[PDB]
């Protein structure tokens, strides 16, 4: 109660990460997106979701790798393509066809609509998503970036939607408390979501992500090497 | 004055870096090489070398995935073989052949002996010293790591010692600065050093580095992608 949802104003930067950003929107980080550091990303995910500090320090290291600061990055700084930012988003376009920040609902049907006739998005059904958002970037998007960088990433934020809206044990998360966090980044108080009485830690992320890529039909794009982008000033 | 060198103790962590070892050593840097964060790098590097921030932040974000902690590292972490440490450096042996972490003379002989007949190391020896260190490692390491993220950063490192020993704007050195700076980790005040009264940039380096990179004979191993290591849990 002491962290309510507001909509974010013009100055108040966000990224492309449903996680962070409804964090932000709940005052977990500054309502501002600006000025963020490392235990701010740390204690914020601990209170927001339960998550625990070691995956939360390395993202936000690399993180920092988007911004020009000594020791902190923007929400905004985060978009920076070939970092963390990659194609073949659930909810977001790919940067060379479009916008690879903001929420788009055109792309985000895929995820909206799988697992037809469940009440839940389990791992099934989110390797399904991924497979299909690949299949669309690869299709329409000649300067696609799929290494198993990329993929790993993409494993661990699916597993990270399943696991901060639903079960962090099972993978299973209600589909309407997912549809709030993607298209509103507002964690689903009213709704009836509570925060895992469970900590969230690489040991039951690691395992869900990996079933996620077993059921996801993936393949490296061979000629490609992973790299992470190490400024924007390039 | 109130920067005296004294030589580390037991508990006091170095790195493989005569840079950062030099900074904690004349207390710059803590003198336990302990608790460092990426502001401490900024300043140190500006108080004892003039060098400005931001080549020391890049270098710094990175250091800090060599460390399990949220915004520090120790000297010590900074050996993780892969994300800066790296074969065929000029003073330590390879990972796989040896101490990656501590001055070494045998290695350090042939930087000491190069430019032969002059008082000063330059570009052109420079590029040498590059030359030479890695057919060593090639000659003699099965595991070597040789990408154009390596040699990248061999070519900074070379025009990190030129500059901060000698002339940031020519890259050139006294010997006996450059052989104090590597064997004992200090700067050579009595012996005449002077802080640049230029500043130390990424426009003043990049040039000396280029040039030493077409100075040294260099090809990359084509089955190699360069990659930063990204935790030492691996
Ligand atoms: C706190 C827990 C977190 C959760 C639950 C979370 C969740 C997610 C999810 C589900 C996505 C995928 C969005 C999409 O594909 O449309 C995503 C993307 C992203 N996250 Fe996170 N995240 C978290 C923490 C972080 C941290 C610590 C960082 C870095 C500091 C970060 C940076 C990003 C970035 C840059 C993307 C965009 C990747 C892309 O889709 O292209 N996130 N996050
Ligand atoms: C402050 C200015 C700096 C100078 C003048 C400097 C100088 C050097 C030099 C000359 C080497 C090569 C040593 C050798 O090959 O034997 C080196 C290596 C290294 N430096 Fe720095 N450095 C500086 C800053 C930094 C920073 C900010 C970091 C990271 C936080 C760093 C981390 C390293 C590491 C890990 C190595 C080992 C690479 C290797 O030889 O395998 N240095 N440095
Ligand atoms: C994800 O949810 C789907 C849908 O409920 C699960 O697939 C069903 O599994 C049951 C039991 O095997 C079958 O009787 C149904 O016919 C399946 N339904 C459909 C529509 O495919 C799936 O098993 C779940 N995945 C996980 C890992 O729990
Ligand atoms: C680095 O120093 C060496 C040694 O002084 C320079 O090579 C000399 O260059 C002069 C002028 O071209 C020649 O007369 C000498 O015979 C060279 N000596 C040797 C021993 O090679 C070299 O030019 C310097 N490099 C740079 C970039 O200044
Ligand atoms: C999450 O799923 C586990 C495993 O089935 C179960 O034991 C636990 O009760 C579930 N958590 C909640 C809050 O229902
Ligand atoms: C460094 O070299 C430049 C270029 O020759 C010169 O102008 C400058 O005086 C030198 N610096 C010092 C302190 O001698
Ligand atoms: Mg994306
Ligand atoms: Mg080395």
């Amino acid at each position: 109660s002491q962290h309510p949802w507001k909509a974010p104003g013009p100055n108040d930067l966000r990224s492309p990460c449903p996680g962070l950003n409804t964090l932000a929107n709940h005052g977990f980080l500054p309502r501002n997106g600006r000025n963020i550091t490392i235990p701010m990303i740390v204690q914020a995910g601990f209170d927001g979701y339960n998550v625990q500090p070691d995956i939360l320090i390395l993202a936000a290291k690399v993180g920092l790798l988007t911004s020009p600061e000594p020791d902190t990055f923007t929400l905004d700084d985060l978009k920076l393509h070939g970092t963390i930012e990659h194609d073949a988003s659930l909810s977001r376009e790919d940067f060379a066809l479009g916008d690879n920040l903001h929420f788009n609902e055109a792309i985000f049907n895929t995820l909206a609509n799988s697992n037809p006739g469940s009440d839940v998005y389990n791992i099934t059904s989110a390797g399904q998503v991924l497979k299909d958002r690949l299949a669309d970037s690869l299709a329409r998007n000649p300067n696609v970036t799929n290494t198993g960088k990329e993929f790993t990433i993409r494993t661990l934020e699916s597993a990270f939607y399943l696991s901060v809206m639903g079960n962090a044990t099972t993978g299973e998360a209600p589909k309407n408390f997912v549809q709030i966090f993607f298209r509103e980044e507002r964690l689903p108080i009213e709704e009836g979501w509570k925060r895992s009485t469970t900590p969230i830690t690489s040991d039951t992320l690691n395992p869900i992500a990996g079933q996620i890529s077993e059921a996801s039909n993936w393949k490296p794009n061979p000629d490609q090497c992973p790299w992470i982008v190490l400024s924007p000033n390039l």
